[PDB]
């Protein structure tokens, strides 16, 4: 039985195991990092189907009987009450709608531009301080930028950015240790201090939105509020960071690609970002669902209670949908992909993520015309270094 995570030989490639499994069945039995059996979906059509099929949810009817995936913060095992999941999910999407609305995204887009400029300043200063040496674009740009965007999204006071990033770094390990466990308490406590700050002076940010939800709905507790804020950090930081890093690696690993983008960044950026999203593959597992009844799909009998891991990474390389699927081709004319999922759980931050990526790459290649480059994905798995010079 195949055992996740699958191995690969270089950062830009996808693990070869997925195509081996896909060629035999769209849905295959695998073992998770936690050692339990799950179905892995590797084809585009079946992944799309599971994403859109309400018979698969995040909850499990009898969670004690369920396969575990890992010990990660999210996408790790059963989540939420089975009887109430759809209602709770609808309530979550509604409460976060203001935060991702167009006026809020207009403001955040301006802050993203400014934050990008400041990160590129740090990259240039590191290069000037160590002339002749590569500098790590991940350290100065890919890793910090999306967590600073999360600060602006949540409403973290400017003076606290370092404090916040320190707490997040300690909970981001997901290692179950004693430090990480006390860091989660300190982090949730910090979320609750900020909630009181927003009650004093409401702002156009997520924490203010969530205290407004509480004043109209006493069932939404401080723990619910701090859990939601914590979950946006997990969902929105390293995901985005790895696409900045890996997208830079795609563009720099073939000079012709770099030069095409650099020659017309404003014209090329939308389609370039979509191809980065299609090809970047960093998952150790997949997007987690449990069957809420027996479901037959593509000749596989998925029984009630079974774990299903949807591999968007693998779905996005299905050769029946994307010809030459391992080739980086920003001109792919239909380039709908499942990097953000689809259906009811489609990434609520997709537009924010696209705004981050679409802002960074034109600024990066305008600022640094000479820019050039100098084995398994972890559930927790950090962002690869991208050493560059110019
Ligand atoms: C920009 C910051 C981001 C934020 C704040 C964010 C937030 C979220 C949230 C709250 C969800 C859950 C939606 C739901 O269950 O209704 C979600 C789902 C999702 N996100 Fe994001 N996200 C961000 C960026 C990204 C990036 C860059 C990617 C990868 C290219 C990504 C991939 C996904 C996927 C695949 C799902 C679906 C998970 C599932 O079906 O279980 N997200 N995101």
């Amino acid at each position: 039985t195949p055992r996740l995570p699958f191995a690969r030989a270089n950062a830009l490639a996808i693990a070869p195991d997925y195509e081996v499994l896909r060629s035999r069945a769209p849905i295959s039995r695998v073992l998770t990092p936690a050692g339990d059996p799950a179905w892995l979906v590797t084809s585009y059509e079946e992944a799309k189907e599971v994403f859109r099929d309400k018979r698969f949810g995040r909850s499990h009817p009898a969670p004690e009987q369920a396969s575990r995936i890992s010990n990660a913060a999210i996408q790790d095992g059963p989540s939420g009450d089975f009887e109430t999941e759809e209602a709770e999910h609808k309530r979550m999407r509604r409460m976060l709608a203001p935060a991702f609305s167009a006026p809020r995204m207009r403001a955040l887009g301006d802050r993203i531009a400014e934050l990008t400029d400041r990160c590129l300043d740090d990259l240039q200063a590191a290069h000037d301080a160590n002339p002749g040496a590569p500098v790590d674009l991940t350290d100065f740009l890919a890793f910090p930028l999306p967590v600073l965007v999360i600060c602006e999204l949540l409403g973290v006071p400017y003076a606290d950015r370092e404090h916040f990033r320190g707490l997040s770094e300690r909970i981001a390990r997901m290692d179950g240790g004693e430090d990480a466990q006390a860091a989660m308490a300190e982090f949730k406590a910090y979320m609750l201090k900020l909630a009181e700050a927003k009650r004093a002076d409401p702002q156009p940010d997520v924490i203010s939105d969530l205290v407004a939800v509480q004043a109209d709905d006493p069932t939404f507790t401080d723990d619910d509020l701090s859990r939601m804020a914590t979950g946006l950090l997990f969902a929105g930081h390293e995901t985005t960071s790895t696409r900045i890093a890996m997208g830079t690696l795609f563009l720099l690993s073939d000079t012709a690609r770099r030069d095409r983008f650099a020659a017309d960044p404003d014209g090329e950026v939308n389609q370039t970002v979509e191809e980065i999203l299609r090809l970047t593959a960093t998952s150790g597992t997949g997007l987690l669902r449990y069957a809420h009844e027996d479901v037959e799909i593509a000749g596989t009998r998925i029984r009630r209670g079974d774990a299903v891991l949807v591999s968007s990474d693998a779905a996005n390389r299905d050769a029946s949908v994307f010809a030459d699927p391992d080739e980086f081709d920003p001109g792919r004319t239909p380039n709908v992909h499942l990097a953000f999922g689809t259906g009811a759980h489609v990434c609520i931050g997709a537009n924010l993520a696209r705004t981050e990526l679409r802002t960074v790459f034109p600024k990066l290649f305008r600022r640094f015309p000479g820019l050039r480059l100098a084995v398994r994905v972890n559930r927790v798995g950090g962002v690869d270094a991208v050493p560059v010079t110019w």
